[PDB]
This record gives C-alpha cells, structure tokens and sequence, in this order.
C-alpha cells in the first residue's frame, strides 16, 4: 500500500466524519508499477447527502457496490478497506479478521476513540487467510510512472 501523508490524514478525518455513526471506509486507488496498490481516493461507508441540486453518478448508499461504481467514475477501483474500532490501538480483531473476504485487499486499522483519531496502521491479509501481517507505510516513489489500470472519466 502506497499512500501520501495527505491521504493518511484524510483517512483519520473520515473516521471522525463517520463517527458517531457506524461506518467504515473504502480505499480507492491505482495499481503501482510494482504490482502494489496506491490509495488515491477515499470514501467512507456512511451517507453524506445534503439537498444539492446536481446530477447523480447513480445514487447515495456508500455500499461496496456504490463505491465500486464511484471508483469507476474516478477511473479507480477498491484496492483496500479500513474500519475503526474503540478496542486495541491498531490491529484487527477476531470477527473483522474473520469477515475479511478479500485477501487481496489492504486493510487499514485506525484508532478512533469516539471521534478522536489517534494512529493508523496498514495490514495485509494472508492469502490463506489465517491472520494479518504488518506492512510498513510507504509513500509512492517520487516519480511514479504511467499507470496501466487507471481510467479517466
């Protein structure tokens, strides 16, 4: 998972944005030349819809499929998921580990205590799906060549 400091902060802010409501967040981005994922866009699974007068991409729902569509709208896809819980500083629990259906996604665990975003951690799920392994937070190379999966809508 490649990510920039600006994105990392936006992640913790989205945790405070989601709270006190029950919502997680999806990681939308591009596939780096290494074969690894870079998070470039963020979207929390919580409905943020005021009375705005404009045309819709589809509808507001913030469900995975809605995020999938929004991803395509941005020319990206869901490269990972993240969820905050007020228990343990930063590591997946038993149930959310068990509910991890996507062993190819990067799972970010972030400490948000009733609205207060403390620290963020990125975890990679084992291909056999028994547990998570810790990955270090890496910024995209200071050049970043052409993408091969990225589209532009």
């Amino acid at each position: 998972m490649k990510t920039t400091p600006d994105i990392l902060d936006q992640i913790r802010v989205h945790g405070a944005d989601a709270y006190p409501e029950e919502g997680c967040g999806f990681l939308l981005g591009t596939v780096t030349d290494d074969g690894d994922n870079r998070v470039a866009a963020l979207h929390r699974a919580t409905n943020r819809r005021s009375e705005q007068r404009t045309r819709r991409y589809e509808l507001t729902a913030d469900d995975y499929r809605a995020a999938d569509a929004a991803a395509q709208e941005q020319g990206l896809d869901v490269v990972g998921v993240y969820h905050s819980h007020p228990d343990h500083p930063a590591r997946p629990s038993a149930t959310d580990l068990e509910e991890a259906t996507f062993p190819g996604f990067t799972y970010v665990i972030v400490s948000v205590r009733d609205g207060a975003p403390e620290a963020l951690t990125a975890w990679a799920l084992a291909p056999d799906r028994s547990e998570f392994h810790r990955e270090d937070i890496v910024r995209p190379d200071p050049e970043a060549p052409l993408e091969h999966h990225h589209h532009h809508h």
